[PDB]
C-alpha cells in the first residue's frame, strides 16, 4: 500500500546500463560503482535489466542474480525495480514472483511485442502480474509495435498495485494519465522536462541520468530550467542517434565506468561520434559525468563483440 | 556442398507457419502436430517453419523449441523440409539454436531481425553474420511486429553469401520486385498479397498461415498460374484470420476444425463467440472438404476454451 | 573477517525445502521454518542442501531461494548455499552468483557419480575457493568416495576453507580438530560427542528441523548423555531410509510442511507413521516445530510429484 | 506390439560403445571429432552407442548440449546404429523431461541409472523407474561403485515385468549376472574386465563397454567369436591403464594419444600423468597401433598440450 506510494513519489529513476568483463559475463564491481554514482548524485530508483540494461540479452538466472544483487547491496539506498516482463505471459509470471520473492520494491511491465495480442489478450497477461507487487506499466510502441490504448491503462489503473505508466508516445498522452490523477514517468529523455513542469509527471524513467544524473535530478526538482533543458539537448541527441543502449554504452566506455565490451547484437558508435562525444563532455564539463579519469575517444579495437556471451 | 541444400530450400513455393497444439495442460500436444503435419505433406506442402511467430516459438522453452525441430526431423524429414525458427533478439540464443537446429538435421533457418531490442545497421549484420554461415538461412522482414525494416542494403549484403537462400518479406510488392529483379528468392509473408506477389512481382511462393486451413488451395494459388477468381474467394477467409494478431485467427479455427483442442497459451485468447460464428458461415461458402480435419466445423462455448499462463 | 564469523556457529540447520501440491515451493511455509529455527536459536542454515533437495530443484529456483533467504533472515542467520556439483562449471556458475546475492558461506561436495582423481578433486575445489568462506563436505556413503586427509589439511592452509562438515566419524573429526581443522558432525546420533569429546565446533543438523531447541541444548549448555541417550530414537526413526525421506514425513505429521514429496522421494509406510506419533508423545510435542496435533495421516494424503 | 520389436532390437546387440564426447580448444562439443568417432564404431562392428553415458561425460553437459548430442546421433547414424540417450537422473523430473525429448527425437532406447547422491528407498526407486519406464526401450543401470545404492534383484524382477524393460547394465559381478540371465533377463556387463567371462560363462548378451573406445574391433571379437582366454589376458593390462583413475580420465588421456580427440578436458577431469602416458604407448607397441582407432602414430604428448576448462 504504502510499498506503491513509495514508487509513486520517485522523481528520477535511472534505467541502469549493465557493464560486462572481457568474455561477456557480468562486471559486478563496475555496476556496483555505477549503481553508487547513481546514489550520490540523487537517483531515488533504478531498473535492473531494463531494455538500457540490456535485459533481452540476459539469461533468466543472470537476471535474477542482478536483482538479488541490488537489493541485497543497495535495497536501503534505492528503490529496485526490475524488469521482469516480457511477450510470454510464462516468463513474465515467473520472473515477477521469484523478483518480489527476493526483496525487489517493484516491477516494470510491458505489453507483449513481436508476439503481440489482442486488447482482451493484453489485459488477460498484465492481470496475471499486477497483483504480485507495486507494478509500472511501460508503454513504448516504437519498440513494441503496438500502443497500450487509454482504456487498458484505466482498467489497471482500478488495481491498487498498478504504481503508474512509463509512457513514450509523447505529452498529450502523458497529460491524458496525469489530468486524471494517474502518476506518469515519461521514458522520453528529450521530452521529460516539459513533461514535469507543463503535464503533471512525476519525473523521469531516464538512460541521460547513466551520463549526468546530478543534471538530471536538477532537471526534475528545482523547477523549470529551459536553459538546463537546451544544453542537455545535443548529448541526448547523441545518445539516440542509434537505438539505445549503444550511444550510453559507447558514452560509459568513452568517461571509463564501463569496459568497451557489447554483447550482440549491439556494436559501438563509430570514431567520428566518439569525437563528438569528447566535444559535447567538454561543452557541458567532465565535473558533470560519472567518474574521474578523462574521456577517451578508444581505438575501434579496443571494443570486444561477444556472441557467445 | 551448402550451394544445393541452399538450392533445395529456393525451390520450395509452399511453406506453413504450422500452428503448434496443446493438451489441456498447456504442453505440447505431438499427436494432433504429427496429425497437421501429415496433413499439410498429404495437401502438396513442401516446407515448414517449426515455432515461427504463428507456431508460439515466442511462448516456448527452448528444449520445447529444440525437441519440436528434431522431433520434425525425425518423423517428416524425409518428405517435407524443415525451416527452424532459430531467429532471436539475442544474438547469444540465436547461435545456440541454429547450430542445435542444424546439428539435428533441419534444411534451413529462419532468422528475423532483433525486435524491441533493435540496433544499427552495422549490428544488424554483426547479428546476422553470426548464424548465417551454418545453414540455408530465410532473412524474415516484418517491421509491422519488429518496428523495425531491414533495408535493402542489408539484404544485398547478406545476398553475397551462399548460405542466403532468400527473404521473408511482407514490406509489399514493391520491395519484393526490388529483390526478385536482381534474382534474390523472395516468399512473400502476406497472405492476401501472395497470389500477385508470386504472379506479377516475380515472388517464389509464400510462407503461409492462410495454409494450415486450407493447404489445397493455398498450393493451387502458388503453382497452377494466375486465378484471380480463388483469391477473392480466399479473401473473406485471410481477412477474418487477421483481424486480431495471428496467430489468434488460425488458433480458434484450428479448434472449431476439431483438429487442434481450444487449449491457448498466454497472452492469446480466442476470437469471440460472434467470430465463431462467422468461421462456421466462412467454411460453408468455401466448402469443409478444402479445410483440414474431417470432424464437422463446430461454433465452441466461450467455456470450451482453456487459457494456461504457466506452461 | 568473514571466514571466522562462519567458524563460530554451533547450530547449522540443513532446512527441509516444503512444496505447493502442484510441486512449485511454498514460500510461505518456509518462511515459517526458518523463522522457527531463528526464535530456537539456530545459527546457521544449509539452503539446498541433500535435506533441502538441491538436487531435485532448477538452477533458477536454487539461486532464487538463496537470494530470498539472505534478504527475508540475511540480518538475524549465516545463510550457506549449497553451491557444490560433480560439474566444475555449475559448481563456478552456482557459488559466484549465490555471493553477489550475499550468502555467508558456500558448502562443496567433492565430485559424486561422476567422481575425480586426487588432482581433479583439487583442481575443481581451487576454482570456487577463491570466492568466500567454503566448507568442504566428506560424505562418502553418498559421494562413494571418501575426501582424504592429505586433501583436507592441503586445502586447510587456504584461509577461505572455514572447515569440514564430515560423516566419517569421531575418529576422522578427531585427526582433524586436532590438528587445527574446525570441523561440523554431519551425523546427528554422533554430533553429541563430536562436539564434547572429539573437538568439534557443533552440527549442520536434519533433527534441529524437528527438535531445534533440543539440538541447540545439546550443542550448548555441556555434555548430557541423558537428553542425547532421550534423542537417539528419533534420530534412528530420521535415518531407516535415506534423508530426507524421515523429515519429509515427520514435518508432513507436525503440520508445519504439506505432504508433498517431489520423485523420487516418497513418504514412510503407516506402520513408522504410527512410530513417530509415540516418539512426539514420549518426547513432548512442545519441543517439535508447529502447533498442531501430531497426525498419523493416510497413505492418499501424499502427493507424488514427478512434472513441476 | 511395435514396442516389442524396438525393445527386442535393442536386447539383440552385444557391443554396445560409451562413446567419448570430444570437445573443442574453448570447452564446444567437437562434433566433427565425434562424427569420426562414431563412423570408427561403426565399421568396427559396434551396434549401439550410449549417448553422454558416465564415459560421455553427461554429467557435464547442459541438457540443450545433451539433447542436441542425441538428436545429432540419431540424424546422422541412426540408421546404421542403435542410439541409446543417457536420459538418467538422481531427480525424476529431470528423467521424464529428457527421456521424452530423447524418444521424440527418435532415439532407440534410454539408459536408467537409480539416483545417485539424493539416494531414495526402495519404494522410492520403483516409482522414479515407473515414471520413464513407460517411454520405450529401457535399460536399467546399477553401478553401486558410482551411485553408492545397489539395485537390489527383488527391484530388477519387478521392473522385468513392463515389456519396456530391455535389460540391465550390470556391474556388481558375474554372480549378479547369473541371477538375472538363469531367470531370462537380459544382461549387458558394464565391466570390461569381467564382460568375457560374463559372456560365455554367466549368459550376458554383451558389454556396454569404454575399451571398445579404443580397440572396438577387438571387443566384437570378445563379444561374436567364442571363448578366447588368450585373447581377454592380453586386453588386461589395457583395462587395468583405463581403470586406474575413475573413468572417463584413462579413455580421454588415451584418445588424445592416439589423436581421435583434441587434448581438453572439461573439469572436474584431468589427464593420467606423462608416466602414465608412457606406460600408454607401449601397451599401443604390444597390441599393434592397427588395433586402435585412427591412422597417426600414437604421441606421449606434453602436459602443456592439455587444455583444462572450468567455464565451458
Ligand atoms: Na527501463
Ligand atoms: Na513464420
Ligand atoms: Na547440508
Ligand atoms: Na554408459
Amino acid at each position: 500500500r504504502t510499498n506503491t506510494d513509495d514508487i509513486r513519489s520517485l522523481r528520477v529513476i535511472t534505467a541502469i546500463k549493465t557493464p560486462y568483463l572481457p568474455d561477456g559475463r557480468f562486471d559486478l564491481q563496475a555496476y556496483d560503482d555505477l549503481v553508487n554514482t547513481q546514489i550520490e548524485n540523487g537517483a531515488e530508483g533504478v531498473i535492473v535489466g531494463g531494455t538500457t540494461g540490456e535485459g533481452q540479452l540476459m539469461s533468466w538466472d543472470e537476471h535474477i542474480m542482478l536483482i538479488g544483487h541490488t537489493v541485497n547491496c543497495f535495497g536501503g539506498r534505492i528503490k529496485v525495480i526490475g524488469n521482469t516482463g516480457s511477450n510470454s505471459t510464462r516468463e513474465a509470471i515467473h520472473a515477477t514472483e521469484q523478483g518480489f520473492a527476493m526483496g525487489m520494491h517493484g516491477a516494470l511491465h510491458i505489453n507483449p511485442y513481436y508476439g503481440k495480442t489482442s486488447i482482451e489478450g493484453m489485459n488477460a497477461h498484465f492481470q496475471t502480474v499486477l497483483h504480485m507487487g507495486p507494478t509500472i506499466i511501460y508503454n513504448v510502441p516504437g519498440r513494441t509495435c503496438q500502443d497500450i490504448p487509454p482504456q487498458v491503462i484505466f482498467k489497471l489503473s482500478q488495481n491498487p498495485n498498478m504504481a503508474g505508466v512509463k509512457e513514450c508516445v509523447g505529452n498529450n498522452r502523458v497529460e491524458e494519465y496525469t489530468e486524471k490523477g494517474i502518476v506518469v514517468w515519461s521514458g522520453n529523455d528529450d521530452q521529460c522536462h516539459d513533461s514535469r513542469w507543463d503535464h503533471g509527471a512525476t519525473g523521469v524513467i531516464s538512460v541521460t541520468s547513466n551520463l549526468v544524473p546530478g543534471l538530471m535530478r536538477k532537471l526534475m526538482f528545482e523547477g523549470r530550467n529551459s536553459a538546463l533543458n537546451a544544453k542537455l539537448l545535443p548529448l541526448m541527441d547523441w545518445l539516440f542517434q542509434e537505438p539505445n543502449p549503444i550511444g550510453v554504452n559507447t558514452a560509459l566506455a568513452q568517461l571509463g565506468v564501463a569496459r568497451p565490451v557489447f554483447r550482440l547484437p549491439y556494436v559501438p558508435l563509430p570514431l567520428s561520434k566518439r569525437i563528438e562525444f569528447v566535444k559535447l563532455v567538454k561543452e557541458i564539463g567532465r565535473e558533470h559525468f560519472v567518474g574521474d579519469r578523462d574521456v577517451q575517444v578508444l581505438d575501434d579495437d579496443d571494443f570486444i563483440l561477444i556472441g557467445r556471451y
